[PDB]
């Protein structure tokens, strides 16, 4: 809408935080230059229980796509290994 130009971390990440810190496992969103890191609480545990088709997506281009019952933590924090540089990332299912 306009971040797009200026900074792209807004609302846009934060809206997907409360969204994602629903209870059970939960993402994270956190940006430093070049890194992307996604820390997943809850002990690494799931979203849910059931199979929901799951993705990122920066600058509409994809990033990585998953399930909502794997653990969030081994999801999240392999994002990061690849420490990217995703300014603009929309994590929501499909």
């Amino acid at each position: 809408d306009n971040q797009k130009a200026l900074e792209e971390q807004m609302n846009s990440i934060n809206s997907v935080n409360d969204k994602l810190n629903k209870g059970k496992g939960k993402l994270s969103l956190s940006m430093n230059g070049n890194q992307l890191k996604a820390t997943s609480s809850n002990a690494g545990y799931g979203i849910s229980y059931e199979d929901k088709n799951w993705g990122i997506f920066v600058n509409g281009e994809k990033v990585y796509t998953f399930n909502e019952k794997s653990t969030v933590g081994n999801i999240s924090n392999d994002i990061n290994k690849l420490n990217i540089k995703g300014p603009y990332i929309e994590i929501k299912q499909i």
